């Protein structure tokens, strides 16, 4: 979807997931934007409802919840976790991060930029383009959130 719409949908759940886990707010958002293509990747349930699974987290035997089966083209079938909300999805994502001791420094970073350093040290992605893209995403999100905040107060002084 449009970047502004994506940010509007995911900002609050990422903030709440950040409070729960310690993972920086805009790091979660940046990874979600980056990996879903600002929501262009949609993973729907069989009846068309959203799965809210923005990261594309696969359903395996360690998942107790609902799943959705996506078949892509040779033909290939994959199972994804189904969530009831973006908040549940991002909460599950930072829990998965939290569960892995190698990413401890991510859960104690004070800024998104520090969090991105921590991910890179932990070896989150081997392709060095991922860290470059994440750095740029974090910068873009900072500018966007500034712009939103000014739309709010610029508007309020209508009245
Ligand atoms: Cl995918």
């Amino acid at each position: 979807m449009d970047s502004k719409d994506f940010l509007a949908r995911l900002s609050l759940p990422a903030r709440l997931a950040s409070e729960q886990s310690g993972v920086p707010h805009h790091l979660i958002l940046a990874q979600a934007a980056l990996e879903s293509g600002w929501g262009q990747r949609q993973i729907l349930r069989e009846n068309g409802e959203p799965s809210y699974n923005v990261f594309g987290v696969k359903a395996t035997a360690s998942w107790k919840g609902p799943v959705t089966e996506i078949t892509t083209t040779k033909k290939v079938k994959a199972k994804f976790r189904v969530y009831s909300s973006y908040l549940e999805a991002l909460s599950d994502y930072v829990a998965l991060l939290t569960r892995n001791p190698r990413y401890a420094a991510v859960t104690t970073a004070a800024t998104a930029e520090q969090g991105a350093v921590a991910l890179q040290n932990a070896g989150y992605a081997t392709d060095p383009n991922y860290a470059r893209k994440l750095t740029s995403m974090i910068q873009q999100l900072k500018a966007m959130s500034e712009k939103v905040s000014k739309t709010y107060s610029a508007n309020l002084d209508n009245l």
